[PDB]
């Protein structure tokens, strides 16, 4: 049954919930972002109105086979009405095509509904500036202070360095980058940006690409494999076993591969830089772990919660154990306290 952090008080509104069947008294469902976890339930067979973005939007209509009828996209940073209820989409700086939700409610209550994201300080400058938050339900992914890690910017230069160093060295060396959602899309094509090359994938890969509304992407990405000298691969498939056997697909083509885990956090970031980072080598091939994140880190997720002071916060993540959510609500008391809201 839906639970109660996934429903707009006030409205017929949810946001997310999908795989409850039919919400009793829900006139129009919003979808923050396409990621498997906050789509579930979605399929052709839907009838109801969904709320997105365009980008969000042009991936339920080509990957899940929504109906037209039952999409529509609201451009960002335009006050649109809604069933009668003003609303606004912000960008999350998540996944392409990613939204944070602002909710006007008929009474005078304001809610802000965050999907996922990662805090910045230019979102300090948008509509949200502008007036007053009461509810903000927040992505809490990594809501405790051991999460730390660097910004998109130093992990995209230590990929690119990191690359560029191991195919002017050896020219006959093969980049390979693991993905299984869509995010994180910069490590890929900033490296195959360096090596002058396009990126090669799959059919299945290409078509979610081409959902994404990247400009020159035509010009980036590709199905034929053997032009291109950055793979990508399902993310499972990156392993010792799995690249050795696609090292053999190739013939003959190429003797040494680099390969690169976008993964989240990981317990090495408590003890080592970006710059010390070192791969995990078997022969002819390495694998790196790099740890580029689309969540707000602690220090970043406590500034713009500081900063918005709302009356209320609604987490979202994390919220199955008492000891999860007791933390949190410590965490956010101290921000409260330190901060005079
Ligand atoms: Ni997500």
């Amino acid at each position: 049954t839906c639970p109660f952090y996934k429903k707009i008080p006030g409205t017929g509104f949810t946001v997310d919930a999908f795989q409850y069947g039919v919400v009793e008294g829900c006139t129009a469902y919003f979808l923050t972002h396409f990621h498997s976890d906050h789509y579930a339930g979605l399929s052709k067979h839907f009838t109801f109105p969904v709320y997105c973005s365009e980008i969000t939007g042009n991936l339920l209509k080509n990957k899940l086979h929504v109906q037209e009828q039952y999409i529509h996209p609201l451009p960002l940073d335009t006050e649109c009405i809604v069933n009668g209820v003003k609303v606004v989409l912000l960008d999350a700086n998540h996944c392409p095509g990613a939204v944070m939700i602002l909710f006007y409610l008929p009474n005078g209550t304001v809610i802000l509904h965050t999907g996922d994201f990662r805090a910045d300080p230019s979102m300090e400058r948008s509509l949200l500036a502008d007036q007053k938050v009461h509810m903000l339900y927040l992505d809490t992914t990594y809501c405790s202070p051991e999460y730390t890690f660097p910004s998109q910017q130093e992990v995209i230069r230590f990929a690119i360095n990191t690359a560029f160093e191991a195919v002017t060295l050896n020219p006959h060396a093969l980049v390979v980058c693991g993905t299984y959602s869509i995010g994180k899309e910069k490590v890929f094509l900033a490296i195959a940006d360096v090596l002058g090359s396009k990126v090669g994938m799959s059919q299945e890969k290409y078509k979610t690409l081409q959902c994404l509304n990247i400009p020159e992407i035509n010009s980036l990405i590709t199905t034929d494999m053997c032009s291109s000298l950055v793979h990508l691969l399902p993310m499972m498939q990156i392993n010792f076993k799995g690249l050795q056997s696609h090292l053999k697909k190739c013939g003959g083509k190429y003797n040494q591969i680099l390969a690169f885990r976008p993964t989240g956090w990981t317990h090495s970031n408590k003890f080592t830089r970006i710059a010390d980072v070192i791969p995990q080598t078997k022969g002819n091939i390495s694998i790196y772990g790099i740890p580029y994140s689309e969540h707000s880190s602690y220090l970043e997720m406590k500034r713009f919660v500081q900063w918005l002071k709302p009356q209320k916060i609604i987490p979202t993540v994390n919220v199955g154990t008492w000891k999860s959510r007791s933390t949190m609500e410590k965490y956010f008391r101290e921000w409260k306290l330190e901060a005079g809201y």
